[PDB]
């Protein structure tokens, strides 16, 4: 299903793109195989539904003449269902015009604060007059939650992490706000992103959640494909195997970012950023989890200090001076590494570091610069 | 008054120089502070997670003095604290004073990194390995907890759902109207005026939750004390009655942000208008919720259209003439009305009116400027 | 020149979409075609050039095995000069991958802090050794403006507006910061702006400059052809004729912001609303400029208070009603008119006006709520 | 240093309570305040535009006192101000003290409406049309002295050219990763020390510009008190030397954000981070530039790579290893170093490193997460 892949990503670029281009798509591919896709996306974002009994909240589309209705059921602790059928008697009702929809669930920039859709609330109530303090209660709810997952409001990371279980927040690691600061710039952006190491899928979810406009791809040497849903696919691939990791790129990418959570096997952790690091979007990100892992012997680490040669941390470290290397003494004719070349900024926290990708050729101290405090003074 | 006076004092320096902030809890000390920073954790961080009793411990240390709490979270129940030893805790957050006042009641970016000590987990009830349900348990409660512990924007359309306001989710689809007219301030040391409690409350505690630094007051003819908590005033008094308005002005004012969710009766909504936007903050906001009640004879309105005089839609059209006095042809002798004066814009949407407060003065269009063919011929 | 307008408006919005979509269009129109649009780009935003004596900064671009070089000229009161020639000598250089500077100058969202482009600050100085004082401090100010013109970092609105010296800010109006207020949420977004009203042309640089991604549109009943230039197209039209302004929108629209500044005529503002509205994107904005004129009878206005039927002021005050047209009392059946639909939101400020276009349809309040104080306290 | 406190409780008073900004506005009067603000003014307007000498009148009024200031704008030239009528002034600028004061020295989104009077040539020198050049110079002149009244976000790349300071534009890239680190700050009173003054002062004068709110000291062991002025204090000290360090801070301090833009001896750049880490703010930044003296034999640096102990770039690199330190074996007997346990966050970019300073102890790998397949197949 890349042919399927292919068709969010179009609705996606056309959602961030001219009024004709947005036109040009709508009329090829049609409402009714829009709209399925957008209903998709309103069932992953509104989740989870409120503590309430049963409630039907109607959604339509409308796009040139036509018209698709779907009403959705939301109940405390269950799946919200959608089904293809008249909005008839239901008295909570959500209508949108299918190119605000569509820049509503994948549009860059600002949410709109008003006039991006219609609604019915409680026109009709099965009391008669004042509703029932339950049909009232509930319905508030009900309504409030569709329209919440009807846009791309931002997000809170650390609930999301919280919502979805993953390790990122609230005890082994403390990451989504770092990830805020160094991703956050690219949530409008349509990104492909990639989380190296994926029972699990937790994270995959979350990346999905945040980036309204992404691409998630997990890859693990097992099998997950029953993780795959809209915009979340999962690939088979060693990270440790050179030749896996490209053809994931060839297949998949490139990347904005890359994220490295996988085996934590300091091996696998080097071959991954060797491949990986050359085939990232300059501009994006690389990012290395659980750094811990340099001190364990039994993942291919020293326990020493200060950390031994081929482990995550001496790998830092390396990078660290690799930025500077146009300021290094060069004994003869010199040309930079990929990684001197192409890394412009290295953020180390505690168990993670962010690896900027850019142009790192700014020149290096020129020549005629005072190379002692002496000829400072005497000038 | 008192205990509202020590909150503001504690937002203030939060907000203020090193120096400030030093003298501060020098005077106060940690031991009355401490109280006030645990009551907005346990505000914030609800509602508990669906989980089973959890205990998480807050450390609290200032100057070699330390307190210890511990709070109780349980699916479905308010969550609690007591000053306690937390050694037998094994879900623990730390925090300096200083760290903890700014990240409940500072200003400015929520910090990312480095506000606080945690041990998660370093010993379990095993001793060997945690089981899946105290894991996950504790993902969770001690998640709750750090979440009540800053100032990270919350969503103000969540927020009207959680605390079941009527703003946001079926009758009204204000709060995105709210976030773009008054969220420049939610990192002021604000007072906000709702006029009408409406039993109640609950759009006065999404207030108090989105202005993490301000001080809220909820005013209505019955009493409604029965509300009052940290950083919420309830206040007695009618908005029909100038004097009574005033007096709310003289005791808690001055208001950044006032708004008019009250009877919605015409006369009342002009009153209450004519006797507070004069006592509101200059760059301050004057809300009007409700519009509809223009129309309604019930409320002193009229079922025609154009709106009557004396309706609330019809005060909302002079006021947008109102900001033009310059342009208006009238005597040198005219002076402008308080309102032509210092309404510098009107924001008018479904159902709701945003009236922003300053000098209206940049001066009509100057006299020398051609105003036909006539004047352009010479 | 439709099919020169129509390459930097598919360089603009491949700046804003995938990696293949950015590769498709530079492989298809080729590094020779894009780059001089890259370089008319980098002169229009480094103006002015800096109070210094004639400099070089050289400015070299590569993609795929090609790379052009240009070298622009800087000098004191000068227009900035750009030349295809070789680098050679010149000792303050600047290089971009085109896919970098494409999004550099028309990318949305956070410029990027580092890792951009490449730089040469004199590392040869025509003085041999430590340069000249003024070679120095020349060479910083060249470089750094010729950078500060490659790039979409926000401008100051209101510096703009002194800038190119249009009547938007500084004493006749202040208008600068309520346009930030009302269209900054669409500075990223590819635009279609139109302003009805054109000696002239000062405003129309100022929106060129404010949006990086937009093409500028002027309406003018007079020939303003002399001020066409990338991104910035003029039209003869008459607001005052409806099927000018149909044509208008039907040859360069649709429009995402429109603002009338033109005549100040109250029958032409009304013309141009009622034709316009219907055609502006839902969710964009249409300004009214120069209210004033509501009360001179010269402009067809009436010197009365209140303003009187058929003047800017008395429209604005039947749109603010026309916003609750649902909670009004209609004699049997009754359909909302375009205005009272599509109108989500008025902003009245001193000589200006904002109208939001959106879908205005919440629902009246319900039948079932009371409509006296009196069944309030009765329940 | 008695001038210093007045302008900071001017600028906390402007980001705090109505009360304790009319408190403020009392005690000192307006006939303190104003020369303070209209300094400002004069500092942020400048440089004037190509003009010819044009006047512009900026009145503050307070309680029922008002004083007028006329300010001469002229192409090349310094801005003057002086207390004079403002009568024959025909471009005039109108601020309440309260606003003018928030408009300077205030956090929060620059006031888009309502924060001045403006009468722009209601009378001309001719008395029917202003001149071509009259008009247009009008407009510039009283753009300037506007745009110098508030604290709209100034681009900190602009800022470096414009003061002429090597931060930006040739040798150095820094303000981007400056907006990137500190940006958070601008709106907060920080207290921001730069080590080498270097004749010198430019980015003094762009910290000045940049934090509107800011008090500004630069550190320098020759004396450069003939750059002092309002928010901005030289202090003559020592950078290898610890005690005059301790003595800037137990003067100046503490500080929010410290730059290391001096000597770039090796040594001093280790000794500063030393002593003045401990006494930075927890969740301040400290920032070394100019990272390649690393490599200098007449900086105390070696040429060899890797970088030789006690050189700038392997501080960087045990820095790095110090964030694990709760990773790392060792004997329960550890204690974690200064920097091990307060650097949360290290920042690493060409000639330039920014250092966070928190709460670095979020607890290492718990002992019952497995280590190996050893671990695994129990
Ligand atoms: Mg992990
Ligand atoms: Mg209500
Ligand atoms: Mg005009
Ligand atoms: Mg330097």
């Amino acid at each position: 299903t890349t042919h399927e892949i292919e068709t969010v990503e179009r609705i996606i670029l056309a959602a961030g793109s001219s009024a004709a281009s947005l036109a040009d798509l709508t009329t090829e591919l049609g409402l009714a195989r829009i709209a399925p896709v957008l209903i998709d996306e309103i069932l992953f974002r509104a989740e989870p539904a409120p503590d309430i009994e049963r409630t039907e909240v109607a959604v339509q589309i409308t796009h040139r003449g036509e018209t698709v209705d779907f009403v959705l059921t939301l109940q405390s602790g269950e799946l919200i269902k959608a089904e293809q059928r008249p909005v008839g008697d239901v008295p909570l009702r959500i209508g949108y015009e299918l190119t605000d929809l569509i820049a509503e669930l994948f549009g860059p920039g600002a949410p709109r604060a008003v006039g991006a859709r219609s609604t019915n609330f409680l026109r009709t109530t099965t009391s008669g007059s004042i509703p029932g303090p339950s049909e009232l209660s509930d319905g508030f709810q009900a309504i409030s939650a569709v329209v919440a997952g009807c846009g791309h409001r931002r997000p809170d990371l650390n609930l999301l992490a919280s919502h979805y279980r993953t390790d990122k927040w609230g005890g082994l690691h403390w990451f989504t706000p770092l990830y805020e600061r160094h991703l956050g710039e690219f949530r409008d952006r349509p990104v492909r992103i990639l989380e190296i190491g994926v029972g699990g899928g937790e994270s995959l979810k979350m990346w999905k959640r945040y980036f309204h406009r992404g691409l998630v791809f997990g890859m693990d040497v097992f099998d997950k494909s029953f993780l795959d849903q809209q915009r979340l696919c999962t690939v088979r691939a060693d990270q440790s195997k050179p030749e896996e990791l490209a053809a994931v790129d060839d297949k998949y990418g490139p990347f904005d970012i890359i994220i490295d959570d996988g085996s934590h096997i300091n091996g696998h952790v080097r071959t991954s950023l060797e491949t990986l690091f050359p085939r990232l979007r300059s501009g994006g990100v690389y990012v290395i989890e659980d750094l811990w892992t340099t001190y364990a012997p039994g993942f291919g680490g020293q326990a020493q200090c200060p950390a031994a040669p081929g482990t995550t941390v001496s790998l830092l470290k390396n990078l660290l001076e690799g930025v500077q290397h146009e300021e290094q003494p060069h004994a003869g004719s010199y040309e930079p590494s990929y990684l001197e070349r192409n890394l412009v900024g290295l953020h180390t926290y505690h168990n993670i570091a962010f690896l900027e990708k850019g142009v790192n050729a700014e020149g290096g101290v020129p020549a005629w610069v005072p190379r002692s405090l002496d000829d400072i003074l005497h000038l």
